């Protein structure tokens, strides 16, 4: 358990389930059979949480050079790497060469013209809008064509809703518009065998849309555009979904302040773990480590001189104590300053 | 020169231009419109080794607010009579640090902290810092704080504020000096040795503010001159960090990817997730400056610059009209040298 990892035992550090990412994925496979999964590797880059991932049977999706090279360097094979960074750095686009990793996205023609002269035989994927990435559909014909006039091997289609989706619908047609684009594509004499679905599943039970209900809303629209195929490949880069509540933070009260509310002061914040506040729109909720009183309105705030550096505004806590251990859960999507401890539970040795 | 040196090595990973004579400037500035005034440099705001020597050599004391900061100034040679350990909420095993290390200046705004300091480091001098939400003791509280430090024992020997950068008003600073002399006298008045002032920062670093660094000076001298008249007994001291700095960087990005439409997308090889990081957690506002001398009657369009990152967020200008450029130029932003810093450094001297 977890629970007892650190109840066994003042530097903020962070405990990791492994067996709950081992969860996440046996949850994958059962409400997406179809779909593969290939971790986006910047929502946590820990070692063991590849290494995990990659004995799991999982593809990874590297956005950087040195996400690619830090994946080829567990031993995960170029092949199971998707570079699925729109635009890329030229000497970046040549080290995913150099390292075998011969399929990339795209979303306009320039970043075709970089490949055409860098990475020719890649197999490139075109993502499409769902402000910053994603071809709108309108001009993905023209792109197309210009694909072809520089030869460029087109493989598939891709998109990315994100984790602000309040409404699954969004994946629906995310994925009609990928047919007809996959059709352009095929229709163009491309080899369209490809279709990613991008990331932006739950990665808790916090959050009011259901991975499930995301799932089942996707393999129906994935049935009614996408019917298996043995040609097809159909994948997703999936980030938060496999770890974000396999992490928990353990924070210690460095310094208080009473006026009935109080003002608790810890050693992590906004310019470390709870970077994600800022970054990620992560509201988080402290936790005792201390067993359950009479309640006050607290807040906590970060070790910085930093007036922005506030952890919690308003929670209502019991009194807690300087060196006494405050906990904060789900903080293992866009976190990772915090040792890292692993725990592997209800799991057969 | 920057303007050229750059315009030199440019002969594609991003880099900073740091002109340290720019510091050598902005000190004479100091010594020249606040002469009563000791600068104690904000490490925080540029951690750099030139710079931190730079303003060694310059006499100038150090502000540090971390155990890490402390040890890093303690390392360029730096005697610990030049520190001033300006956080108010310090973690018992940094207290601990700066005990050992020499360091018995230090800040602090809640009886608290005064208990945490009295069973860590009895012999320190100490500096209540006093309201100008996360930081500052309230005036109507101090009597009480004073007394409380009496029962504890505390060398209380000064007091200190903090307005911060954004200021449209130097009043603010008039009225915060009026203050620490009231706070002043009564910490006198209980028999304790008040005989520091210590004014804090947010001077500006850019020749970019409304709020002139000159127009302050006066305002400050002014009261100064009203509330805290010469003493040999007395020492003023301020913690300056972006005024130092700020003008003293300029950074090189890359452009590593283009998107048309008339108007343009620039997609470059830093953002956000660094170097850029102050448009989030420094409030800045930043201007891209090619570094192509310009032409004629160019015709300039729309433009946005982007971080490297999948992240949407990673966002660096949104709406700037620039000239076209291609792939493989660069990019430059001055005025990059706060709060801002591995984009290798280059020195100018
Ligand atoms: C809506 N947030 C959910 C929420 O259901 C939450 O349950 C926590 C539960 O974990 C806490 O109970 C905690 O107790 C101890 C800790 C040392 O005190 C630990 O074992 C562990 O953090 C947890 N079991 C309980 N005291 C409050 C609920 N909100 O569990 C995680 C979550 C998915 O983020
Ligand atoms: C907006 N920053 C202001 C601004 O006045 C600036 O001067 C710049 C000047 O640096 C630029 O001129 C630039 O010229 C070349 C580049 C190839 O164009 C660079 O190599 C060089 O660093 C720079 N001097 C000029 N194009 C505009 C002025 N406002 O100087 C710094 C500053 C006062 O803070
Ligand atoms: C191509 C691509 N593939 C997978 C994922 C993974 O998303 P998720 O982890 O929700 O499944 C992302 C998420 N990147 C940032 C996230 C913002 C981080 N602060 C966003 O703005 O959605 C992405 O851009
Ligand atoms: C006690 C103390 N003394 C000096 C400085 C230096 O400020 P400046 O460099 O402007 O002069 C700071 C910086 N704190 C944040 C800075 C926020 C960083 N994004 C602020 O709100 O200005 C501080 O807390």
């Amino acid at each position: 358990n977890t629970r007892d990892a650190l109840c066994k035992k003042g530097d903020p550090f962070f405990v990791a389930d492994l067996g709950d990412i081992v969860r996440k994925h046996e949850t994958w496979k059962k409400c997406l059979p179809r779909v593969t999964p290939f971790y986006a590797v910047k929502c946590n880059d820990d070692w063991r949480v590849l290494g995990t991932l990659a004995a799991l049977g999982t593809g990874f999706d590297c956005a950087s050079n040195t996400e690619i090279q830090r994946v080829r360097g567990i031993g995960v094979p170029p092949e199971k790497i998707i570079y699925a960074n729109p635009c890329k750095q030229i000497s970046h686009i040549r080290y995913a060469r150099d390292s075998g990793v011969d399929v990339m996205t795209f979303d306009c023609v320039d970043e075709l013209e970089k490949v055409a002269k860098t990475h020719p035989k890649a197999k490139m994927v075109l993502r499409i809008s769902t402000v910053k990435f994603g071809a709108k559909v309108e001009d993905c014909r023209f792109i197309l064509e210009q694909a072809k006039k520089l030869n460029i091997d087109v493989t598939g289609v891709s998109f990315h809703v994100g984790s602000g989706s309040t409404d699954a619908s969004t994946f629906a047609q995310a994925i009609s518009d990928s047919r007809f684009v996959f059709d352009m594509g095929t229709e163009l004499g491309f080899n369209m065998h490809i279709l990613d679905i991008g990331g932006g599943f739950p990665g808790t039970r916090d959050a009011p849309l259901k991975f499930e209900e995301i799932a089942g809303v996707i393999n129906n629209a994935l049935e009614k555009h996408f019917p298996p195929d043995l040609k097809l490949t159909i994948v997703a880069e999936p980030g938060r979904y496999y770890v974000a509540s396999a992490f928990t933070l353990a924070v210690n009260v460095i310094a208080k302040k009473v006026t009935q509310s109080f003002m608790y002061y810890v050693n992590d914040g906004v310019y470390g773990s709870f970077n994600c506040i800022l970054y990620d729109h992560a509201v988080v909720r402290p936790l005792p480590q201390r067993e359950p009183e009479k309640l006050y309105p607290s807040s906590v705030w970060g070790p910085t001189c930093d007036g922005l550096d506030q952890i919690v505004e308003r929670y209502y806590l019991p009194e807690m104590q300087v060196g006494e251990w405050l906990l904060f859960e789900d903080m293992g999507a866009y976190t990772v300053s915090p040792t890292i401890y692993y725990v592997v539970s209800g799991l057969p040795d």
